[PDB]
C-alpha cells in the first residue's frame, strides 16, 4: 500500500502500519483516516502529508 510523508517533521504514515496507537487500523488508507487525524510525531494536520509516488 502507499506510504505518505509528513512535510514538517518526516515522519511516514505507512498504510501497511496504520497508527494502532491512535486508533487506525493496519491497511488504512491514508483518505480513509479520521479528518481530524494528525501526525502522531509533530500534529501536523493531513494538509501537511505528501504521497510518496511520482
Ligand atoms: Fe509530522
Ligand atoms: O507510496
Ligand atoms: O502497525
Ligand atoms: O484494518
Ligand atoms: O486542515
Amino acid at each position: 500500500m502507499a506510504k505518505w510523508v509528513c512535510k514538517i517533521c518526516g515522519y511516514i504514515y505507512d498504510e501497511d502500519a496504520g497508527d494502532p496507537d491512535n486508533g487506525i487500523s493496519p491497511g488504512t488508507k491514508f483518505e480513509e483516516l479520521p479528518d481530524d487525524w494528525v501526525c502522531p510525531i509533530c500534529g501536523a494536520p493531513k494538509s501537511e502529508f505528501e504521497k510518496l509516488e511520482d
